[PDB]
């Protein structure tokens, strides 16, 4: 059906007079009655409306293609902002915080061909690997629902891997989309800083340099196709983001490669030491020049993205949000980044803030001659619902140390793109296509993805 | 003569043989000989290795250039390696401290067959808006001694100013490429965030996240065109520095131009306000849109820079090298950011930063719209020597308020290209050309550039 | 030479038999012809007629005195009746507008033994800071006449600042002698209410209760010594002048002084504060006690002068005489005291007027704790000729900004005596005699006045 | 008897231990206690407070005289402050308005000795030429109670006139020290602008221009005698008040006189101009050239005077207190100062006060050639009680022209002595002293004054 169709598939259906996109959106809809109860991946949709949009469509167009994403079902996270839908941020106090307006992301998609379904669920404050959220309820990976869907965009990733949605839109501040990426089995793209654009009305934090830096906004999908597609529309400079950078992406022709298994000091089991091993052949079978070794030891990065987000979160979020949270997620950032807490004490914020720039700046050299990285995401295969609900410290500290790899990405602004297998590409910034490109040609020669049934 | 030639008119003469790349070294050297002792711009001069180099070069491609800068003299600021030269930082303990490798920015400038005559002087510990060190002393400004000649890069635009160099290169955290330029009435321009890579031997300051946002590396000279010659080699980025982006130049077609007066809370000189007054003249005749009155309240923007590299300054830096630094240094730091300084509480500084970005938001949002800013830099025409010589608190408020046009366009990583007049011309990041060509229109309408003499 | 001389060394001199009368009074002619030309600020001159009465004095009195101004040249402003010179008031209209009799202050200046050489230029209702009338044109500053030589009695100052006359007369509503005496570099007092009288024959006011607080007649001179010997004589209260008070003048001992910087909300150049911490060192150095940051909140006064005087001027006097003026002095009233137009309602006008007793009561009481206050004029140096032409409402409120040192002084009756270098002492109602020890305590600490040449 | 004697006459009696401070405070209080329910003249009293402050005085000094003012108690008019006496002015809504600090007047008069025994009943905003209160009531004459004890400082003088004051103070905008005077039979002055300081702590008016043009602070006596020590007390200029001019006070060695009788445009009845004949004869008799149909055209003086004052009634003051007030009082103002009212034209406003000087400028040369000017203060002898009472605009009209010989005085802030007689001496400005001499020389010629006993 539909439902398990690429972009261009389904596109060239509504072309064919196969499906109308009234059918597309329909089906999909039905699909999210049956399924969605038992994931809980979506938290609002906009039926009525969006079948309003698929009809007009319809009508107008028919069997012409609007734009590139015309007829394609999505689902949007709740931290993107769409109108008629609410920034409930998983808060129960945020429950009428209907919004008004589009973020530009949104609003980018929807002019090439929205159909934007519903808002995926997300943990509390959008902090945590679980989308456990107060208000709407916890979302179960379509795969095992016994599993935990991922990291604040585990919801995308739910309703993109049980076919409730072709494409998602996430972002990874922590891990936050990759993680869930690797955990539903779908396709996960985190943009470099300065190539999407974040634009939010309602908008979920503020406008730290932290998240300036180390946080973006990346898109959920089946196939390597389709996220180059999605990235396309939505990447690009606007002005009104300072963040955003008129900078024409890159990419290299001879990208030599490079692993990193223990470079950033985590746990990681021989399921995925196995998958990023078979990650690894398939490159050099694709004429990649793969390396081990030869990775700087970047041990420190994961701590100190930690103690950055960690003190912030502590000292400074928590003491307002803290009230309105769940206090399982409370007590997993206490628990969690208690232990790198810099205290009030700007001089230790001003040092480590430092000691990332001495990382970078070596990290940046090593790219020169290394650009892709293959490297582990979670380190754990998909955990329990439990894996975090009020597991005592040593414990939430073993986690961290199981996904140490994921965070180094988010502190360096670097373009991590999550691969089914659970394991990531990485590149310099702004050569965010060399990993979709490379990522075309891993799709081929690793197993190919399918949606779930939680039949 | 050499001396009072433009990077152009230098590349003609050596090409017509009537004069050498020696020969402009010597006329050079040989001023500084006349003229440094009163400026004190000029703290290491490599003549022998340079008066070599043009020899050597005179020799290679004779009446042929080597590229850009063949046969251009330069004053690099002491913040920059060069080879051989102290990197003192104005302090003396670093006095036997020396460069085995220029910075990337000296490399590009010296491979456009560009002649590093000297280091010029610096203040002690590069934050300051007079250039007095512990090592070297007081720079004076060429056109009047009894006045400063501008902070941190103050040396250089001294040189520039009086013929011992054709062109300079500077840092601008504070108004510290900009006010130089603009007291010792030559051009100077700060490149926004990315146009320009650092990358430092030894630095000058922290790879601090202000530093990586508020400061840049840009090129003074005696014509519009100079600049862009020079900001073309610089320009560029590198891969291993991170905050260098590559992204291409821009420029606009007929862009507007909004007037800025007291938006920042800046207490201006009559004067300072007459050649704002003069200059937006100017760009009208040259054929530009100019707007009054146009421009959001951004009257916290110099103040948040302020807590931003105040706390910082106070809390961090000057209790490590406070002790080795001028106590004139020292205490001008603490009576102007003393007011400004935030504390040790983390909480405080995490907010100030967020209302950088509700002010970088609502500017970026005007610059569509307006997209050069015409505004004054310093607001006062040269003070004296002593102008932050022990004040006082209460004083160092009132200098601060007539500096106030200088901080808002470090916060917001914007570019600023200073004129001789000491107005200044700002943009959107990456704009940094047509700001160049904004410059050069106006260039024939406005008062010339001339080099200075202070002993003849 | 007479030209550069005190009264002192005039008188000295006439004693001595070192000169004549009749020498001081053609050494200022020949003088006035060469220098007026160019500066334009005497309008109308009894050269025939001031030599026969300093002839007749040389046959009478010889080489005996008999008059504290005896043998002293002085400027006269036209506001002022002298017999057989016109009282324009700068219009055209009232060119031909003859005297049949001097007016008090000039009689009294005259039966002293003074010499009136002429009258002075005046603005066209005498209302503006540049002196520039439609029969007489504009008056240029000695020092430079490419600037302004001040407001309302601007010819009186560019004399006195010339050598054209030692002494000069003038009025002060606004700034109308501070301002003038600041921009051409000479002395000028400004008396409070009560002290000297006003016995207008042909007025160029109206006696409105406002001019009856705000506006007074004074001295411009080259010392303070001189400034004390003309105040001396004009001094007194008539019968018929009702706004003329019997009381003793007075002198406090060892007199406090307070700085006043922004409390007004001024504007101030570096220059202006720079010398304004000179005059405080000068103070300080001679004995006076000086204090900062001590003065109340006056941000309203100048702008309740405004309101009161703009008022009246836009809606009462410029529709009488608003065809007469020049266009430039008119649309500088109607840009600058347009903001403050409180138009017809008499409610509005009254409140104004009992805020200014608000704030008079404040100032009243801490003058008694800081006796005298030391200020700045004007925030700027004598702006270009061209600073009030035709600059629009936005500009014009800049440039009040700049000048809201000066009109709290008139808003509540108070003495203020203008320091050649733009500072001004600022007293008590009667104590005039306080201002005029202070500034020769500090005149030989501070720079020297010297008579001007713009020919050579 | 304390109750009848002059400052002098119980500062005798109190060195010579005929009686004590005490005696006299209780005496006056006494006497109070009687004639205050016909009079009403007294708002607030103070007996246990000032009898306390006697006889503290008593024990300090004794037979010894601690100042000019010592043993002398004094009715002050609610206008001027007193600690814990309240300020009403006479609107009820301020009844509980109290005072921490005395005005410095209070505090000159006091600091001499002086006994404070009360405050005084006045007008509602003492805008009013009969002394009737929303608080208080109306105040009565103590000579004919049928007739009224007229202007803002009406109480004071009554209190003056009854006994249960020797000494009292009041403010004259209009006539309003003067006028009282003349109604209730005794000596009143009107200082010049800058003599006495006028420093309120919560003001009775604004402290507007024609305030500080046209009113004064001044007393109240029985004697020219007393109320010269009154008047040397209280003058002197204050640094805190601006209007105040710390000019010497001055006197003429022969001043001529000029009789004002109809140059205001004043309605005189024949007992006043027999009066104002007998003072022009008493002068005579004392020396004094006294010269008639000299003064100038003074006839537009009292009418500028209402429109300066009227026009700021009506337009400013009236709308601001307008519900507070008496609408005996309300309608009083917009009765009688309703022609008067200019309107809200700054234009019109600004003409009437450039006439002022014209005015002014004219009669400031004249004052040379004559310095003294005697002339009737009302022009009637004390109306009775319901002469402002709902008359109306035409009847008003008729009040203006006899009252008409009394604002003028005001209006080029010049010092007025009224006689007892209802008869007043007008001089230059800083010559009160001339005033006072003058009075003192006629007090011998013309009728005596005695205490009034309802």
């Amino acid at each position: 059906e539909p439902c398990h169709a690429t972009i261009a598939e389904l596109q060239a259906g509504i072309a064919s007079g196969a499906y109308s996109r009234e059918d597309v959106v329909a089906a999909h809809l039905g699909r999210t009655e049956r399924i969605n109860p038992v994931t809980n991946s979506y938290c609002e949709l906009r039926g009525d409306q969006v079948l309003a949009e698929a009809r007009a469509a319809d009508r107008e167009y028919g069997r012409e293609l609007s734009g590139p994403l015309d007829g394609v079902p999505m689902s949007i996270k709740d931290s993107f902002a769409v109108r008629g839908l609410r920034r409930t941020d998983g808060l129960p106090v945020h429950a009428d915080r209907v919004a008004d307006e589009d973020d530009e992301v949104v609003a980018r998609l929807r002019d090439a061909g929205g159909l934007v379904l519903g808002h995926a669920n997300v943990p509390d404050i959008c902090i945590r690997w679980n989308t456990i959220s107060g208000l709407y309820g916890i979302a179960r990976n379509p795969r095992d629902p016994s599993r935990t869907a991922g990291g604040s965009s585990g919801g995308d990733a739910a309703n993109v891997a049980a076919g409730m949605a072709t494409v998602g839109m996430g972002q990874d501040l922590g891990g936050s989309i990759r993680v869930p990426a690797s955990f539903c089995g779908v396709y996960g793209l985190r943009p470099g800083a300065g190539t999407v654009p974040n634009l939010s009305v309602i908008p979920p934090f503020p406008a730290s340099p932290t998240l300036d830096a180390m946080g973006t906004s990346g898109p959920f999908a089946r196939s390597a196709a389709d996220l180059r597609t999605m990235f396309s529309v939505i990447a690009g400079a606007h002005p009104h983001d300072p963040v955003s950078v008129p900078a024409p992406l890159a990419g290299t022709a001879s990208p030599r490669v490079a692993v990193l298994r223990g470079e950033t000091g985590a746990v990681l089991d021989a399921e995925i030491e196995a998958r990023l091993d078979a990650t690894v052949d398939a490159l050099r079978r694709a004429g990649f020049e793969v390396a081990e070794d030869v990775v700087p030891d970047l041990r420190r990065a994961p701590e100190v993205w930690a103690a950055i987000n960690g003190t912030e979160l502590i000292n400074i979020a928590l003491p307002e949000v803290g009230a309105e949270m769940t206090g399982s997620g409370r007590q997993h950032i206490e628990d969690m980044f208690g232990i790198f807490d810099l205290g009030l004490d700007l001089r230790a914020y001003h040092a480590v803030w430092l000691e990332r720039r001495a990382l970078q700046d070596a990290l940046v050299r090593f790219l020169e001659d290394y650009p892709i990285i293959v490297a582990p995401v979670a380190g754990m295969p998909a955990p329990p619902l439990d894996f975090d609900h009020l597991i005592g410290r040593e414990a939430s500290a073993r986690l961290f140390d199981r996904m140490r790899c994921v965070p180094w990405v988010n502190l360096f602004g670097l373009p991590g793109l999550a691969l089914p297998n659970g394991i990531q590409l990485v590149t310099r910034r702004f050569h965010e296509p060399d990993l979709l490109a490379t990522a075309e040609a891993i799709e081929p020669l690793l197993p190919a993805v399918e949606v779930a049934d939680p039949v």
